[PDB]
């Protein structure tokens, strides 16, 4: 449960000295966690899911996709995990799912107050072999709920881009950003 | 429309000198095309598609992702599409729906073949009043006699073998292979 | 003008992130992941092209300053070539490790500067025609054209980055303890 | 069963369906080797590479590049042995260093040496190299060359690592050069008669 914990003291980085989508010109703060972070951060993620499931036997592995939030997550992730099972000369077929007895990894976009995650746990639990929880971004609040596997641990602020959305937009954005009241005002209602 | 043909001669890239998920040892007869070959291509196909929609004047583009085989596929063009959009500093916004009104659909699929499903899809999209509907495919079965449709955009046409990887699967397997590969019998038969 | 590490950042502890097993306790921190300097190259890169589009520069040669900048110009004429290639210019560039009368654009690693003012003051042997230098590291004053990051007075490695020609394989730019800077005293 | 071969019969891909630098749209007869089936042979030769330098334990391992030619091949070959290391908790000391010759130290003795140079042709240019190598009293001398060109006789030598054989035709791009030009192309291409008369000696 350990990760990457951004403190409060974090200030970010201006979205000026990036590549960012010129449609939100004004609509961004600053850069919360580059792409680049992003996927340098899953490589050993990728490292830590694969050892774990070798730890214990898995005969197999299903990732689950929560549409719409959790997609670049999961396509890098894969890349990751094929990666290193790749590497490591391990035979662990892994199978995808998407949705809006086996070994179950849950592939979510980011844990708030966790009950949108519990229902998920709770609807697979419902005779499934395992069922475990991988979340790109933790919020702090504290929540009583940690996944298994968890990237970033981020203050308690509304974040968009790399498919995560403020009212359905935000998502074309290549890094993880934080909103201003402007992108707020015109994306809300 | 035109682009990359893989020629009936074309003999294959033998599977030993890549790297090969290590649970299909002896299920791939060879490599038909790299990885790396398909995100070079992704990139003109994004270059292509982008100045498209930007010849006309499309309000926004929502891409339509064709699960399960188009995952892969989608990922990286997503990619691509996005990296160019803000390399040449146009305002272009994309959305992207999944499937298993008054927009610019771009359907995004993974093969086809004779085009049942492309025709049942594309007729299914043809009643909800679209703006436009054009469709991307990665690759093309050449058949015999050749099929009577073709995709706005291609990005490989290949002989008519089944091929395997890149999402690209054979009874919901072989989907976690990095290139796109022909298969053996011995595999065929190892999955029915 | 750059990207600004502050003081009061600690960086990210390497066991999140993958590094060579070969230095696994030589490592403090690591102030910039890969990933990150991959991403602000791009916009780095785009200031460069845009600069040499503001005028109307018929070539442009980038000076590679060996060991240091071989990743960093390695990524860096990456993206000047995609950037190129992806605007449908013209810009033909060449990589200098006797061709003089060129635009050059020093690539170096990180500047006190006083590394820099050796090769500004060597280039007037040939006088080129013009002359620019990008770095991508900077030190906590002067400033080179073009800059990445700008970093702590601490000691970084990685990159390509080298105590006693030490620490180049590193994927991600670190900051090392003491123990790691006395376990390669030259 | 060295390497990937590329016969004869290949006709290559058309430069048109790739991105290529718009300087030499109308020099580039077609495209030989993609960028990225570059890197995804990469990967495959950095595992041999290492495994193998980890089956004698190799104190340490020094790439040599071949400047100008070689320098984006030891840069994707650096990159791809980094991470298949990385990946392994293998500890393999690598260490880089450049000629044109231009490098003397000469400590360069004892140590295990892997030259990294760009295409082989007729194999003068390397023997010499090779020679001048094994005369610093270096514990091994080892070649990794990106391509090989198909030569009738075939080549008397053949390096130790190997990414493509290719046909005996000219190839430029991927910091393969004519003339000094063509460097800053992405892919492995061959130029046409209107690219080898604009670039003549
Ligand atoms: O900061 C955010 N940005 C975008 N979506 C969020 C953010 N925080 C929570 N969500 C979404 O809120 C939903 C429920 O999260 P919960 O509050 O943990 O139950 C999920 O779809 C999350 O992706
Ligand atoms: O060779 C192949 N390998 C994997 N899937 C294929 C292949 N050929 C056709 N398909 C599948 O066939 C479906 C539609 O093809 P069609 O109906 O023949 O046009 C798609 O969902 C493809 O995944
Ligand atoms: O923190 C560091 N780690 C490794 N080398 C450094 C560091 N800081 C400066 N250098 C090297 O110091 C030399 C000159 O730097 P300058 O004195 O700031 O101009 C160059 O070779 C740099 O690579
Ligand atoms: O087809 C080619 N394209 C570009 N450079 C080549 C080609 N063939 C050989 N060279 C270079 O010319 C020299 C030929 O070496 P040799 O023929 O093995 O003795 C080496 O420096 C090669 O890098």
């Amino acid at each position: 449960a350990d990760c990457v914990v951004i403190e409060d003291s974090f200030r970010g980085f201006p979205t000026e000295y990036f590549c960012t989508s010129p449609r939100y010109d004004e609509c961004l703060d600053y850069v919360l966690i580059p792409n680049g972070m992003i996927k340098d951060r899953l490589e050993k993620m990728s490292m830590n899911i694969v050892d774990y499931y070798e730890a214990c036997n898995a005969t197999s592995i299903t990732l689950m996709c929560v549409l719409k939030g959790g997609f670049k997550f999961l396509a890098d992730l894969v890349d990751g995990l094929e990666r290193t099972v790749r590497a490591r000369g391990i035979v662990l077929p892994m199978s995808v799912e998407f949705v809006r007895d086996k070994n179950v990894l849950v592939v979510e976009d980011i844990i708030d107050t966790g009950k949108t995650i519990t229902k998920l746990i709770s609807h697979l639990d419902s005779s499934t072999k395992s069922v475990k929880v991988a979340s790109l971004l933790v919020k702090r609040t504290r929540n009583d709920y940690r996944p298994d596997f968890v990237g970033f641990e981020v203050p308690n602020r509304f974040v968009v881009g790399y498919a995560l959305d403020y009212n359905d937009n935000f998502r074309d954005l290549h890094h993880i950003c934080v909103i201003n009241e402007v992108g707020q005002k015109k994306f809300s209602v």
